[PDB]
């Protein structure tokens, strides 16, 4: 499922996202948006074999299973499969998870690179909440 902007932001403040560890609605749904283009089917394949899942790439490497990435961990306890499903809960409560790990969003590259520092606020403009 692709979703629309302020369709995704009201259903991420439904699961307990906004300010979520301090960070706004608009940092999410930013992080969504150059992560997978807000598509909850997008997968990547990186360097060292691990694969990225969903709405926001989580890692095979640490955060889920796949069967095939040696050595890795599932933190989150769940098939990656689970994270390309249309309803976000598997990919907002293993986010949860990741954005409690010390580093905050700078675990996702994406939102460090391209969203931190910048007016977050413009993606939730407009949308009924």
């Amino acid at each position: 499922k692709v979703f629309g902007r302020c369709e995704l932001a009201a259903a991420m403040k439904r699961h307990g996202l906004d300010n979520y560890r301090g960070y706004s609605l608009g940092n999410w749904v930013c992080a969504a948006k150059f992560e997978s283009n807000f598509n909850t089917q997008a997968t990547n394949r990186n360097t060292d074999g691990s694969t990225d899942y969903g709405i926001l790439q989580i890692n095979s490497r640490w955060w889920c299973n796949d069967g095939r990435t040696p050595g890795s961990r599932n933190l989150c306890n769940i098939p990656c499969s689970a994270l390309l499903s249309s309803d976000i809960t598997a990919s907002v409560n293993c986010a949860k998870k990741i954005v409690s790990d010390g580093n905050g969003m700078n675990a996702w590259v994406a939102w460090r690179n391209r969203c931190k520092g910048t007016d977050v606020q413009a993606w939730i403009r407009g949308c009924r909440l």
